[PDB]
């Protein structure tokens, strides 16, 4: 059975909608499945927010050390790093780390509020040639992931193309590009997702995302031991609002598309 058939068989038994975009930078060949369809990004959009601040930091050498006050009121839901700093301060770099590596929502909203709001993250994405990405809301409401809702969505292919540009490509200056990579490699939240479908020795940098309707996402950059890097986006969402998240589906989708490398 072909990869396309394995992914269609995986989607069918899953009770949800599967979106996959793999980019093999060796020859820029692509494995695509619903790759032009819109999915709620959920926390995977946190990569774009941080990246935007890294871009700013190219022309402002004092930015990433700029201190930001964390008060109790700033605490939305789920603030694993930010809660440890209430009545204190975090630098933008520490916020960019917390947002990516622990999926901290306080950190995400601080980055958004610094940039000037969700529209500004959208604007940044556009400047990278990404005409699909759109961030509309702050945390946690950006995770409603309602079917048919265009807010806070993008497509697997577009997000794979942008992630490639951000981590391996021309989007950021070298120093900034290297920091984003370092941040993604040190993710702590992606063990049961794409990483679970790959060889253990492979190096991986990823940002997971989950929301309502069982929306379960993960976007990764993969460095094999004897091959060029791979960029993989795996998106998955389900019909019913209180569906269970399904990281195992992302691990399964990762294993299917990499069987050959
Ligand atoms: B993300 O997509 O990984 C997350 C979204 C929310 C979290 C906690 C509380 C509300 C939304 S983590």
């Amino acid at each position: 059975n072909s990869v396309q058939q394995q992914l269609e068989a995986l989607e069918k038994s899953s009770g949800g909608r599967l979106g996959v975009a793999l980019i093999n930078t060796a020859d820029n060949s692509q494995i695509l499945y619903r790759a032009d369809e819109r999915f709620a990004m959920c926390s995977t959009s946190k990569v774009m927010a941080a990246a935007a601040v890294l871009k700013q930091s190219e022309s402002d050498k004092h930015l990433l050390n700029q201190r930001v006050e964390i008060k109790k009121s700033d605490l939305v839901n789920y603030n694993p790093i930010a809660e440890k700093h209430v009545n204190g301060t975090m630098t933008l770099a520490e916020l960019g780390a917390a947002a990516l590596q622990y999926s901290d929502n306080t950190a995400m909203n601080k980055l958004i509020a610094h940039l000037g709001g969700p529209d500004k993250v959208t604007a940044f994405a556009r400047s990278l040639g990404d005409e699909t990405f759109r961030l509309d809301r702050t945390e946690p409401t950006l995770n409603t992931a309602i079917p048919g809702d265009p807010r806070d969505t993008t497509t697997p292919l577009a997000m794979a193309q942008t992630l490639k540009n951000l981590t391996l490509g021309k989007a950021l200056a070298e120093t900034q590009r290297a920091q984003l990579v370092t941040w993604l490699k040190g993710n702590t939240t992606g063990s049961a997702s794409i990483r679970a479908g790959l060889p253990k020795s492979w190096v991986v940098g990823d940002k997971t995302g989950s929301g309502d309707y069982g929306t379960t996402n993960d976007i990764a950059v993969i460095w094999p031991e004897n091959h060029a890097p791979l960029v993989l986006v795996t998106y998955f969402t389900q019909p019913e609002q209180k569906a269970e998240n399904r990281n195992d589906i992302l691990a399964a989708a990762a294993k299917i598309v990499t069987h050959g490398f």
